[PDB]
């Protein structure tokens, strides 16, 4: 209001991320989400200044991108229509995912209102983009199936 | 936006049922979140499609019905203002309620901007009935006797 | 709508707490907890009833107030910009406090449609203060250090 719904959205976004944090068990994925983390904080500033003081570089949507391409690797063909759960660790992640879309369509409502840099909600896609992908890959390690719609 | 918000909120829901699914210990529960899981991509269709793909039966809102009366015959009375918690399983399915309900919400929002089926809301206002129910039962199983206000 | 987007995430916020409720294994944070809950009921009542039934009263935020002074010496100074997480139970606790933010800015929205008690979106506001101050007491008393930004 006009951001203030984004900031605490972006507040919301991280306290889910930290609770999907600590029930991860894999480095990688752990380490990304600390980075995203530190990430958000500096999204929240770009947003709340403006774009005046730090702001999203396109340097940190690139790590997000490449995680992801990563993971695909790992992954395999993802057939559409995943039901999100099966492990606490998948659920966690998919619970934050859903907040990270949330994010996505306030940046938008906002930015109708307000100026907001562009990498902003390209971030905040591609955020919503690792989650998935960090939901499938703990499954696959923890050998549990996908279920499909 | 229209029905994005709507869209964003099933896919919220469907999350936190995903979670309160893994945490359940009973395959009565676990069946119902399941199917409820799967039922919410067939409501997100009916809004997405204005109701031109796949829609939401009225057997599928029987099935919810069913159930919570099967579930009511083994709570047997209910004092209302029923403080949300005592497990891990029952707080789940309260928090996994909630944001049923601001489905519900949601869905009102954008049927007086959008065609939206009847079955829809109706549907909803049932899953936030038997996740109430799901609860109940979860805690009643598990030894903890209910708070109330 | 007006106010049942007030009362929808009160509710929301309620089953969040009980989760975080379940999660802490000290009674004092327990007790403020349980408490709150209670509270919450008030605080829908309050809203709901236009300030004609059970009313929030000073006295129940200034135990709030309280718990939070009391809290902050424990902790001892507290370096602006911790990243939420760290243990389960302070990961819950963040999660539960990002609601009541949600819950602020909710009751802002409403009070310019509606009439609204002060000590409403005061209580809101110190809950959602002291819901922090769990999360950091929290993860001293399990020798888990925060992570700043």
């Amino acid at each position: 209001s006009p951001v203030v719904e984004v900031q605490g959205t972006i507040d919301e976004l991280n306290s889910f991320i930290g609770y999907a944090l600590v029930l991860s068990r894999w480095d990688d994925i752990r380490n990304d989400l600390f980075r995203i983390q530190n990430d958000l904080f500096v999204l929240g500033e770009d947003v709340s200044t403006g774009g005046k003081g730090r702001t999203v570089t396109r340097e940190m949507i690139d790590y997000l991108e490449a995680r992801v391409k990563e993971m695909k690797a790992e992954i395999g063909k993802i057939e559409l229509f995943v039901v999100p759960g099966g492990s606490v660790e998948s659920a966690s992640l998919h619970m934050a995912r859903a907040v990270s879309r949330r994010l996505e369509r306030r940046i938008v409502a906002a930015s109708k209102l307000t100026e907001i840099n562009k990498n902003v909600l390209i971030y905040a896609n591609r955020l919503s983009s690792i989650l998935f992908m960090h939901a499938l890959i703990s499954n696959k390690r923890l050998n549990i199936p996908e279920k499909i719609w």
